[PDB]
């Protein structure tokens, strides 16, 4: 605990030194093939791709300026890049290169062959305590660092987790991300997912974060999430009542840990008390975990993932891809001057 600090306090001064002075470009479309496509957004997608000399592929989200700022999202689109650059964290994703043009905003990462965990997850079925409680420990070191920078993450859910190479997640996506001090108003979220706080508008906080993570683990855990419904005006019904309900095979740890993650009253709920992560990571079901083990990798991932070789994609659902144009007049070019 003399250990905890000193690491982040530093990690903090990286942190803001990489947030007060980051760089600008990095890299030019045309120094990469493009291979297929990953994933889809409302202004963009993830393809991946294979540096022309140096073989490495790599994972690249191109935005199309127009349709963003079409839609006043322009501030979203700069931090995802200012944080992304700033931070550094075994589970959160590599920022390669950052670069844009006449049209678009251009963000390479690395690429984690595994793949979603959505997929894992509803292909498997459940999680064994055990391989939730690995992932689950993966997270909650990346919160406590997260909320160490005045960070509130916002988006947590299993499609923004990638399984690396080694049987460890990668926290994708920093968009609806934010970094504040104090209570944000914003509704940011997929129904599911939203603490209370949220629904009800009211202010919330880094809290937020660890709600969703009780219900991650409880969907890591169950196959299904705890509030679940099919019109999100039904799921805010129960969100907000907390009627948690935990099937049988649930051990008794497991029951109780949610039962504070899923605490409704913030005052009441962990991450949140005195003792903040200490509670949970106290918590009796972590026991068996060892914080340091895992922060480094050294134990022995539940699953690891099937990857034929380099550039496999096996892992990534299909996708209808079109070419990416590259206007002859940039657009919007002084609406990005900072990413
Ligand atoms: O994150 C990946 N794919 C993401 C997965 N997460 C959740 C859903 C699928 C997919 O989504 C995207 O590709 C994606 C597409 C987008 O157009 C945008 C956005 O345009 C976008 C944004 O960039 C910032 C704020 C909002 C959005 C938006 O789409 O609403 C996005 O954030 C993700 C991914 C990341 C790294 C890697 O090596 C392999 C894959």
């Amino acid at each position: 605990q003399e250990s905890v600090k000193e690491f982040l306090a530093k990690a903090k001064e990286d942190f803001l030194k990489k947030w007060e002075t980051p760089s600008q470009n990095t890299a030019q479309l045309d120094q990469f093939d493009r291979i297929k496509t990953l994933g889809t957004g409302s202004f963009g997608r993830v393809m991946l791709v294979k540096h022309k000399e140096s073989g490495n592929h790599y994972a690249m989200k191109i935005l199309d300026k127009q349709k963003v700022v079409k839609l006043k999202q322009i501030e979203h689109t700069l931090n995802e890049k200012r944080i992304l650059q700033a931070v550094n964290f075994p589970f959160l994703v590599k920022l390669e290169f950052s670069f844009k043009d006449n049209s678009n905003l251009y963000m390479v990462m690395e690429y984690v062959a595994g793949g979603e965990m959505f997929s894992h997850l509803r292909r498997i079925g459940r999680f064994s305590e055990p391989h939730a409680r690995f992932y689950a420990a993966q997270i909650v070191l990346t919160f406590e660092y997260l909320h160490s920078l005045d960070l509130i993450y916002r988006d947590l859910k299993p499609e923004n987790l990638l399984i690396d190479q080694q049987g460890y997640i990668q926290v994708t996506d920093f968009g609806f991300a934010k970094r504040v001090k104090g209570r944000t108003w914003t509704l940011c979220g997929t129904p599911e997912y939203l603490a209370p706080e949220i629904i009800l508008s009211k202010g919330y906080n880094k809290a937020v974060d660890w709600w969703a993570l009780g219900v991650l683990i409880y969907e890591m855990a169950a196959g299904y999430p705890p509030f679940f419904a099919d019109q999100p005006i039904q799921i805010y019904e129960k969100i907000v009542s907390g009627k948690v309900r935990f099937p049988s095979h649930f051990s008794s740890d497991l029951k109780d840990l949610l039962r504070n993650l899923l605490q409704v009253d913030l005052t009441k709920r962990f991450g949140n008390l005195k003792n903040g992560v200490n509670d949970i990571k106290n918590h009796k079901w972590f026991a068996t975990t060892d914080w340091i083990a895992i922060y480094q990798r050294k134990v022995e991932a539940p699953f690891i993932p099937k990857f034929k070789g380099p550039g496999d994609t096996s892992n990534f659902d299909d996708y209808e891809e079109e070419e990416i144009r590259v206007s002859i007049n940039e657009k919007c070019g002084k609406e990005f001057t900072e990413f």
